[PDB]
């Protein structure tokens, strides 16, 4: 019952904050959004910027996404990440990750419905 | 099953026709598209435009919807339609109908998703 569109902000949007402020950033994160839930998710990216700033991503540079789909795009500006990447001693369920800041361009992979009628109304 | 946007094509489009052939086309049309299968649909409007032209119709004048949601929109230019309408001798089984055909702005109710991330791809 969880929108992908829902499911992107749970793993990749926080926007309360400007940069990770602590090197247990990731630590603490990857737990509470559920990323540790049934095995580490070894890479993950958080991004610092509103949400609005995010989703006009969808909007900016298109590019191949990396496993060759076409509906990637990146930000034509960079951006205040945290990239979490689980460490060499981490091991589910006592998951373990590094925290790194960083302001890079982000490539996202966007998705949507082109709005077509469904309900005659009117004429006139 | 049907989606909204299949079922709105198959009660309201007919674009391999300019405009009703004759006064019957509202009594072979609603039996054809099943509009009058269970029940006489008592009124209904077919557009005789290409789909692409329809569908255009949801990035046009919105409007409000006659119910007040706010999803309606009108079609800028014109478009060639036929009025079907009950008679008062149409009786389920044997539904009638009195064809009528106009040029007017259609309206119509559009759904559709924004085109949002759904994944995060990579950072560069
Ligand atoms: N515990 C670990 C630690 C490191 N690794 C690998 C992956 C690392 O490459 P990256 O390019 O950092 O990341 C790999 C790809 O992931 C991508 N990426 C970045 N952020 C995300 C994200 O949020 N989701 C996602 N699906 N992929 C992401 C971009 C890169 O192509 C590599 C070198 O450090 O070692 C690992 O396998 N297990
Ligand atoms: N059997 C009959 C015969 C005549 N009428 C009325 C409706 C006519 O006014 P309209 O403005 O066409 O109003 C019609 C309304 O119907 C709506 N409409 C039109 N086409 C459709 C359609 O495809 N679906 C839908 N749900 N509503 C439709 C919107 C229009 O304002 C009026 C005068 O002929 O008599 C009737 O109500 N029942």
């Amino acid at each position: 019952k969880e929108t992908a569109a829902a499911k992107f902000e749970r793993q990749h949007m926080d926007s309360s904050t400007s940069a990770a402020s602590s090197s247990n950033y990731c630590n603490q994160m990857m737990k509470s959004r559920n990323l540790t839930k049934d095995r580490c998710k070894p890479v993950n990216t958080f991004v610092h910027e509103s949400l609005a700033d995010v989703q006009a991503v969808c909007s900016q540079k298109n590019v191949a996404c990396k496993n060759g789909q076409t509906n990637c795009y990146q930000s034509y500006s960079t951006m205040s990440i945290t990239d979490c990447r689980e460490t060499g001693s981490s091991k589910y369920p006592n998951c373990a990750y590094k925290t790194t800041q960083a302001n890079k361009h982000i490539i996202v992979a966007c998705e949507g419905n082109a709005y077509v009628p469904v309900h005659f109304d009117a004429s006139v």
